[PDB]
């Protein structure tokens, strides 16, 4: 029941994208928390969140933000837990700024980066699941079923 | 000492970059294997490697690739394990083609992508360690000590010559 | 009657683009098959499709996909037949990711790449036709007529 | 030994890149011609070369070009034969201008485009071979052997020094 | 009455952009012709047009095209007259492909390139006018008036 | 001689670029401090540095950073003082990743960004000086003289060899 | 009552973006002027504006423009005052041209650059405020309140 | 021998690129002047240079600039003469910043832009010549001969070593 994955985002405007990560974790029945934590507007909230994540039982953190998307990187700076980053599509640069601001982390503090947008949000959740599956047999089976259904469901020809 | 992490790359030319992932895993005492698997030249080798990764005991796969960097993505298509991708810098486009070809995976098949080049390789190994640390207390302690040391080793001022 | 060209695409979402390749081949009366084969979601389906293409009588394969568009490249990895790639326009990066993921193939395994989007889908079909025309006199004549009509139909002044 | 493939480039500076296409065609025993045709400096030469390519027996044209890489596209405008384009790396933009100027052909006039640089030149020749192999059993066998050898020659592990 | 400026474009789809060049030349009363000439679809039409431009009395050629926009460059290849290029905004790459395909002309054959889109079409016409003004006193005066009105008309504060 | 400007950078490797900011401030007789603060390796050091900047007497902060250049932005999140950011050129992407990661701050937390590299560092210092000049007549005069000299020092023609 | 900040923009079309800078300064009660000054269409107006800015009592200039956005740079060329630049989002290149045309100022003449678009306009105003706050205690307090409210107002979870 | 073309650049560092424009004008016997005018460091010098260009007899202005390449555009704002812009390659962004900062002029103030670097400088001079050739028969003949020679000088095949 206690969250094992924390989904954080820079603002309400990132929800349209991050809701896909939330839906996926719920689909696979992975207990999680979904919050808004801004590295730029609420820096101390982020420091505390990231600093205490492990103690609180979190195993993986999924962070999404757009523009100068420093959220994933700063979260990883305070936690030893794996941090996965989702580049949110920005209005002008279509997430290219978001992507580079997240993936180009200097050696020493990693952030596993996913694709720009909804696909990336969904994949961060799936990646977090594949991580949890390493030590949770039941979930591992559900993840296998999920991947198997994805594969079997692809049509043979277009409509 | 059975490998729990698998480092794969498309060619010998990728080693200059991927060696940083290898070095870090060894530093943290993480048993691993290092191989060359070409998505384009040895597709069936990749298929077999990826399909059996889990049954062979691997927990995380770190794949490096340049240009139409397909290795990480194709590996993830066959394994349920988490796959981390390292974009190898390319001659003309400086790794931008490698980066986009790896990170832009469609929803459903993830690849945790790291920075272009050496930094990315080192971080892929660090990310892999943080994943394994979740269920390995001894490793978790070693990683904690490693992160703590990194922070304490940062100088307070530059050597202004 | 047996297909000599195979048109494959990563998903239904690529159809809006790949239908242009289908229409062109039909226009020139080139027998072909149009299927959905995902390198990421249905890897074994792709391996089998590409591996057996030649045996089945296919002469050219046209593959379209977007984002990390590895479909054309992986298809070429398993077949000796010429593979033509169509970069599908992606939501965020407008097909720049699709283009680079397809054209930047390392030496040893080629993929003839066409333009991003519908133009590219149409041109892949035309290129496949120009290839088949080398050993099919009847088709060669129809292709000549097609190119001649294209040229003669261009207006002299804008409306 | 009449040429069945024509390799053309805009200038001598392109040879460093296009020589890889030449080498591969020769390796596979594919009769071909190699010439310099400037779309911008010798437009009429290009017009004549492209118009008569088919009647001269050519089956495939491989054109290399840099910067406002117009050669492949203009050649295709005049010939019904399949034209393959090789983006030659440029000084400032590293071939991105060459790539976009070649691959972005409007619907109706195709140019099968390969990777920027040497890899693209080699692949243009390989693609040309796969095209000719469709109606040349002997060549098809040589290409099959070449691909098979490439796959078998990939090492299983890197020389970790 | 005889045209001194020729406006050519790759296709009807470029008209929405090139009409701005036409309107400007008409505004300044510069006799001109507006045609569709495709370097890819009507290469011989282009060769003849460019080759005979000077003989026909043309002083400047304004060429617009999108994508692999080779039109301006190829026109300049056949004429000694100044050729001005207008990069038409493409669907996917927003004219970045059009711009690079036009401006990056190798030394030896120039093309004066203007901005992507309508602004570029308008400026090609203005540039062509500034060229003609060097030997046409009446036009030079009208161009001076045009530039003076542009400058004087800019509001002092936004509405 | 208490510092009124603080120059911070993520690592020693940034010094080659940031030294230009230091040199200019000294040239204009602007008391300042120069330190290394890593946003990613020493997050708490940055938090403390930024929070107390104003109470310590600092008026302007100049932060340099490369790659996922987070330093300028994170510093601004904690201080009410104006923060100027210098994008440090990166190996692969030539500072484009540094630039976008710094300039694209969301509304609400500003970072006055300068050009990539040495020019940006020099200009960050010049911008800082123009800010301080607003309430320091002596400095305003020195800056005026500096700008005037720059303009008067431009040659009228190139040394055409 | 006399303006201490001058907001200038290349044209009326930049107002949709620059109005955000105007609103912010008004919110913090910072006396300012909002004008249209084009570096390309009204160069002498710009020279005079920038040249006399300091004499007129202005402390900071916020300049916004799109495309070949040389406005901030040229304004800084004539004034010793700090100039902040706002890259306006352009139609084709989404402000990438605007951004590079402003931020890449050679050493010797600075322009503090903000993000592309509305965010950048808002931040230029906030940056200008943080500058004025250094010598205006009352404003400094209002700026502290503004930043504090921004931070406290961020929701804890998405709706 | 009064100048009819004016070549201006922002600094001595631009000369390496702009010298190609100078050389070509001289080759074609086109009287011209070559000066350094900084848009950012000597704004009033530029204002005066541009305003009086026409009255001084100049017919075409060729301006080179790098980075926030403002020179060509600002010059055009003050002169009714046609202005040609040469993007000078920049260190980090390889002239892309120079290119966009010059070519993207808003409707109403044109700048005929050439390629990034040396090729652009040479072509700016060639374009200037083609403009002057419209009302100078002698020059028109020299340009015709120059173009004809260029075409005739292109080799038919590469030196395949």
């Amino acid at each position: 029941s206690a969250p094992v994955v924390g989904i954080i985002m820079g603002s309400q405007s990132d929800w349209e994208t991050m809701r896909h990560a939330d839906a996926l974790l719920t689909e696979l029945e992975i207990p999680h928390e979904t919050l808004i934590v801004s590295a730029h507007r609420t820096p101390d909230r982020l420091a505390d969140y990231a600093r205490t994540a492990a103690e609180r039982g979190l195993n993986v953190i999924i962070a999404g933000a757009g523009g100068a998307a420093n959220l994933p990187g700063m979260c990883a700076a305070w936690t030893r837990l794996p941090v996965l980053g989702v580049p949110v599509e920005s209005r002008a640069l279509k997430g290219m700024d978001s992507l580079l601001s997240i993936v180009q982390m200097p050696g020493g503090v990693p952030v596993g980066t996913l694709a720009i947008g909804a696909s990336g949000a969904k994949n961060a959740a799936l990646l977090a699941a594949s991580i949890l599956a390493l030590y949770n047999p039941a979930l591992a089976a559900r993840l296998e079923t999920w991947r198997a259904l994805q594969t079997a469901s692809v049509p043979n020809s277009p409509i």
